[PDB]
């Protein structure tokens, strides 16, 4: 309840899923949290539920929404210590020939450029507080995924960008790290599974993709984020895997040497 | 002179630098090579110089230029075996606060979406030939670089996209790999150094960034590309480092524990 | 003071340096800690200083010392929740031709087989508690170091072994992770620098090997260890870098393309 | 037939499997090859079959065997350009509690220290020729494997050692690289499968562990080795994956978030 007391945190896409788990973790650590989301329903309810959290409607693809998010955070709370760039989307499975350049651009706008824009606008305040940036990337940026060429590309970009910004901001004492989750049970995971021919089979396969034999929880990503913000003072430019071991060992990757 | 005989290769940005080195390597391997470049000067001269190479003016950010590149390759040579996505640019050093979202978008168009578009248009022909894709990424997509947030992000995206496409195309026997060069002495390296306060000092530091104590050559990237195309039949989704060991060991990263 | 309350932790090489920092972090988290060290001086003083810590003399290269360490931990505290394999050594800089197979074997005994032996003897108790293993590896296992072939090999082995054991123990709910520190200011760092022609210059170079421009502290490694034990329930088989960004970006690796 | 003409190559464990594939690749490249193996049957037959290959009986765990291997290579052929450290073994699947420290030591002697010893004895001659070292590691050193803690540890050590030695030998122009194969169909793979309850099912699972849907061939590892020796002049300290994409994407790693 005190490991991040007195600090101010902005969490994008904080209204549900991983984002909401991160919001809860920071509130439980003693921080004041600004919940940003493009949808009102979940975030407004979270503000009512959590003392110390407030909701600001903000679409991270709209530069002027983000400018207002930062200026309102400063106006209302007087400082900014941590930005968690969690807002993002995973399209339904798409074969490469079914993707389009314009859809790829749209996904870059959310998953990459929204993170870039908030980080840019926040950095002057993070420099004053020697604060930090946490980007939510994905394991599939590192190892790939089938039927997700645009999505994978956007998360490879986020992870690499994290390292570049870590280098640039290190002289100011501002750390920049990312978390790469694997399969986390969220409303988006459930929505994507519902599109599949056999949603139950898709969910079971998702559980068995981890040696631990289950998917992860938003609270587990949130704990990793609170660690990076509050106790990882010699960590910058790292990719913290929260994946249950999915990247480890041999598995079933195809549907003796010729 | 025969390890890739009878094969047809498209190299983007092939008029100078790494691209020209890759063109020469494939011609020396027995392949017919289509040189794509947005500038005429170097590529036209290379066609005249190299039997088995032809030049097609093509800006990879212009979807209709790329469609014509593919249709002309097929019309003129009857097949397509390998696409080398080398066209790309590195901006001058830019602090994060000096970058813009619109400049970031423009760099994504070249370094990422041009690779995406040519690959998409070529894949039906690569499936017929069980051909392969080689993307030219960068070491800095993996380890970051200072004063290059947009550039680093684009190359992290290329490397990740390579793995995603490798997964999607594996059932068709089409391999997708990337080469991540470190410091290669090219006209772009020389142009970037010329912008610096002490170009000679910048070049010397660039040589000493490798344990081998020199920069690499376009011919060395070209040899790696010919290997991936012609002899790496069990390699897909790999990142082949051509860096002289720059990623190894401790070095000077800042300008005792507090 | 409560995030790991009621838990029992064994820290090898806990008498000074990183090990002592890890001991302090776990005591501050509410755990009871068994300090193992082959030397009495530091560990005995730490027991006197810290309520909740006790010292057991134990050389991790001596299988019967380690058996007694585990049986005494269980006899005295009734459970075992976390083993931190920190005991290890870095020889003075040695050129490859100056190393010997027998010295390499001796270093494997400490840095690798001591970790293996304690982990093996502890695992039946860790299974009962759904506890976890934390191995202290090194960044140089991942990126190499000059004049340290045997040492680097031992830490590459520890990091890989961590992943293998994570796979094997995942069905039992026992997580296995490692921390890879970079330059941490410890008595061993100071001892190694004292051997050099210009110790002050060696220390300054060690500080500048990180973008953050300083070395790390034992307390920072300790915080990472407490995170892995207490709050990283979906992390297994990970390598948590505590390096200040030393692996990022280009640096000086040698003492333009030919 | 000329890309490595005039060069002399030593391949350990060259009598069958990957080693024999590497021997054949180097002979086909124009090199003279010394086949080292502890068993006579396969290697003696290979000498008879291949002009330009000779067989020397040599157990790489016996330091005096290795000294004789190097001195006989020099006596007979006058130079040494490349050492391929391929000799190694994978034990049957073993749960961690079924392993022993003494078995772990024995496996380190072969998989790690044999590579170390030959490399050490060869380096004075490799310096004279600006030759290179190729170590055969494994993908599982990087990602782990179930029921193979000692084996995985030895290959993590080989990969890390490769990078350390690359750093140390870079001032002399001697490159040191490794190849990490995934599932390669060899007599050892077949022997290991024969131990399993359902060998046919084990082999099928091994094929499906790669997105390419087959295992690799010794010839494919051999081609990668010839590339590293003959055409990778700016590559040092790299890990060249020859895995068919096994490390990519999600798969089946266990036998929704709790
Ligand atoms: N769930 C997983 O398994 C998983 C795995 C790896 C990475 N991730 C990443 O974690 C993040 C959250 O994923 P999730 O599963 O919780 O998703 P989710 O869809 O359940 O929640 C995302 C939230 O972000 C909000 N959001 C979307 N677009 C926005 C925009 N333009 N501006 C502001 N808010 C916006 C949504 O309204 C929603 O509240 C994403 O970046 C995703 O790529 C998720
Ligand atoms: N030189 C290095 O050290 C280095 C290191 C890592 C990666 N790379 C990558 O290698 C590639 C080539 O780099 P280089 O140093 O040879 O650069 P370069 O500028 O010397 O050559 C690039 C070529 O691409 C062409 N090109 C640029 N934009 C194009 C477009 N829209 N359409 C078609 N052609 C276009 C240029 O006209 C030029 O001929 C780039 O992708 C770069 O990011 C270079
Ligand atoms: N200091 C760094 O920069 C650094 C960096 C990366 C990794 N590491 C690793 O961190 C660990 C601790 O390093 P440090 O710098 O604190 O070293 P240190 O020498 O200061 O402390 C190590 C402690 O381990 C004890 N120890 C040594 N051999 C032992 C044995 N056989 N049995 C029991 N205890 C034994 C020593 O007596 C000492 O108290 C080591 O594994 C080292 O490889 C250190
Ligand atoms: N087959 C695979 O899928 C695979 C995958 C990854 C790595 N590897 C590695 O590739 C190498 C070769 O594996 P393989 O499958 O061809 O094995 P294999 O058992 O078929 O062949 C290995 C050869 O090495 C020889 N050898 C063994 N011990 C020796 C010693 N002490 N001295 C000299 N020669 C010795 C054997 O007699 C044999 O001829 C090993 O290092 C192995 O770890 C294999
Ligand atoms: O991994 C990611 O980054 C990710 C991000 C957001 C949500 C879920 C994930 C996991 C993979 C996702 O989950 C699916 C379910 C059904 C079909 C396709 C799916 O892909
Ligand atoms: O690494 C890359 O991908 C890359 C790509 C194209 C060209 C050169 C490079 C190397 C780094 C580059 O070279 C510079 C020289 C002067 C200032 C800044 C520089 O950055
Ligand atoms: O990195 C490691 O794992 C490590 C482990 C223990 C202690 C220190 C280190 C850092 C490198 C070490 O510090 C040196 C100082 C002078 C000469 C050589 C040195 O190497
Ligand atoms: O991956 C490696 O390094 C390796 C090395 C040598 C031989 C084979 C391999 C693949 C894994 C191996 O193949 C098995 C088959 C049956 C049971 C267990 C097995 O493990
Ligand atoms: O919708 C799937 C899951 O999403 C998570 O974000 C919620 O915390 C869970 O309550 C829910 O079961
Ligand atoms: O301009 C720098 C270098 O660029 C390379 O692409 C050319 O092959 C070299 O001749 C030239 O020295
Ligand atoms: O000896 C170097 C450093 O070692 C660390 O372990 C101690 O905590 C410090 O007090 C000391 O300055
Ligand atoms: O024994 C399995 C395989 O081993 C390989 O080394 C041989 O080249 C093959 O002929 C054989 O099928
Ligand atoms: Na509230
Ligand atoms: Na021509
Ligand atoms: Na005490
Ligand atoms: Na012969």
């Amino acid at each position: 309840g005190t490991r991040y007391a007195g600090k101010v945190v902005v969490v994008t896409g904080g209204g549900r899923g991983i984002g909401a788990g991160i919001v809860r973790a920071f509130v439980n650590s003693g921080a004041r949290v600004v919940i940003c989301d493009k949808d009102e329903s979940g975030g407004r309810a979270l503000e009512q539920e959590l003392p110390g959290a407030v909701f600001i409607l903000c679409d991270v693809t709209q530069e002027d929404d983000v400018k207002t998010l930062v200026s309102e955070t400063i106006r209302r709370f007087g400082r900014l210590d941590c930005v968690v760039n969690n807002a993002g989307h995973h399209p339904p499975p798409q074969r490469p020939e079914e993707t389009s350049a314009q859809g790829f651009r749209q996904l870059l706008e959310l998953n990459l450029l929204g993170t870039y824009t908030l980080t840019k606008l926040a950095l002057p305040y993070l420099r004053k507080s020697q604060g930090n940036v946490i980007n939510i990337s994905s394991l599939v940026g590192a190892i790939g995924q089938a039927q997700a060429v645009p999505y994978v590309a956007t998360k490879g970009a986020v992870t690499a960008m994290t390292k570049a910004l870590a280098l640039d901001e290190s002289p100011y004492g501002v750390r920049v790290n990312c978390i790469s989750p694997g399969n986390i049970w969220t409303p988006l995971w459930e929505e994507l599974a519902a599109l599949m021919p056999d949603p139950r089979a898709t969910i079971r396969e998702g559980m068995l993709a981890q040696p631990l034999g289950r998917m992860g929880q938003p609270a587990e990503v949130g704990a990793a984020a609170v660690f990076l913000a509050s106790e990882a003072n010699f960590c910058t430019g790292i990719e913290l895997l929260v994946t249950g071991g999915a990247e480890l060992g041999y598995g079933c990757k195809a549907s003796p040497d010729i």
